[PDB]
């Protein structure tokens, strides 16, 4: 399979990237170094992950070493919810750029449609346990993202965790200057997303699938939750193809014309997870994997369920 997908800004995006949420700061520099050595050319980052400085150390070394050229890398980050105000967006982007050791991002995403009150805390909460919102809306935040393109800080802009009506709101924004290039959403056999994916693809927006392995290291995991990597039905498909369950879970979104961003800090798994361009799932395999949908979310943003822009009602 071809390694890159064409975006609606004219640039090409690698379909397989390395995730970095929960990657410990003392391990993520190695992880990114190994990833680049074994062929990864796309790294998914975010300010809220608190490890962009350490990701950047790896990127800069590999650029300095001439293992890879900057134009061959595709670095993605995300604007956190406490920076949706017009006057904070540029500085948030520039902090991410400084930390990552870059003079531009390939893609910058609005991390969630929900804006929160600015300040030091990433989740300002009230006594109900609900977030303190910002009176920003997705459309003014989008205009601020468009400015970043026009200042040369980012090559592409996009969105994350936007539902169908929120994507449509952006696409229908009065005076829209740049369409979103990407919508990054949770997607795996237990949350298959047929409706939102077809809508985005029909508009030329590329979808990136996050938590493709079901995020077994998510901090709020409960033992009774379903487990993709341990699902016997998925293990059986992997065995038939002489691949690992993770490799099946990564190949699955690729064959739906999605980008996918599995996270690992384990060198062997980083290498294994990239070895997914040597085999094909059948159409029957694809439909079988789709049949496992149960609308189960790793990331439900539960402290924000009363925010006006909460995406998952
Ligand atoms: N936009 C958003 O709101 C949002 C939300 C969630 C995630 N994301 C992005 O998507 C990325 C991926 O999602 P995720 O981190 O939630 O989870 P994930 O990629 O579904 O799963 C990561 C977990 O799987 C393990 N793992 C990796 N490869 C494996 C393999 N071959 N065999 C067995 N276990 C394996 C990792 O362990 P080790 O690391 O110990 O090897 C880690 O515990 C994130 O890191 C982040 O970049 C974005
Ligand atoms: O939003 C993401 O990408 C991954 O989830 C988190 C990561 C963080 F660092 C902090 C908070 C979350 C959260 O949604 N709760």
């Amino acid at each position: 399979m071809a390694s890159r997908i064409l975006l609606n800004n004219g640039a090409k995006m690698p379909i397989l990237g390395l995730g970095t949420w929960k990657s410990p700061p003392g391990q993520v520099t190695e992880a990114v170094k190994v990833a680049i050595d074994v062929g990864y050319r796309h790294i998914d980052c975010a300010h809220v992950y608190q490890n962009e400085n350490e990701v950047g150390v790896a990127i800069q070394e590999k650029l300095r070493e001439q293992v890879v050229k900057r134009e061959e890398l595709f670095i993605v980050s995300k604007l956190w919810c406490t920076y949706h105000e017009k006057g904070l967006v540029k500085g948030a982007c520039q902090k991410t750029l400084s930390d990552l050791k870059l003079d531009y991002l390939d893609l910058y995403l609005i991390h969630w449609p929900t804006g929160f009150k600015p300040g030091k805390e990433f989740f300002p909460l009230d006594e109900s346990g609900n977030v303190v919102p910002s009176d920003t809306n997705i459309l003014d935040t989008w205009a601020a993202m468009e400015e970043l393109v026009d200042e040369g800080l980012v090559k592409a802009i996009g969105i994350s965790n936007f539902n169908h009506l929120q994507v449509e709101m952006i696409l229908n924004k009065p005076g829209l200057k740049y369409k979103p290039a990407v919508n990054q959403i949770e997607c795996h056999p237990y949350l298959t997303q047929e409706k939102l994916i077809q809508y985005c693809q029909s508009k030329g927006i590329v979808v990136t699938a996050y938590s493709p392995l079901g995020s077994p290291d998510r901090p709020w995991a409960k033992p009774e939750d379903p487990s993709l990597l341990e699902d016997p039905r998925i293990k059986a498909i992997a065995a038939k193809h002489n691949k690992t369950t993770a490799q099946v879970l990564i190949r699955f979104p690729m064959q739906r014309n999605l980008v996918v961003i599995p996270k690992s800090v384990t060198p062997e798994r980083i290498a294994e997870n990239f070895k997914v361009f040597d085999f094909e799932l059948s159409s029957q395999d694809m439909t079988t994997l789709l049949s496992y949908n149960r609308n189960w979310r790793v990331c439900a943003l539960l402290s924000c369920t009363s925010h006006k822009d909460y995406p998952f009602h």
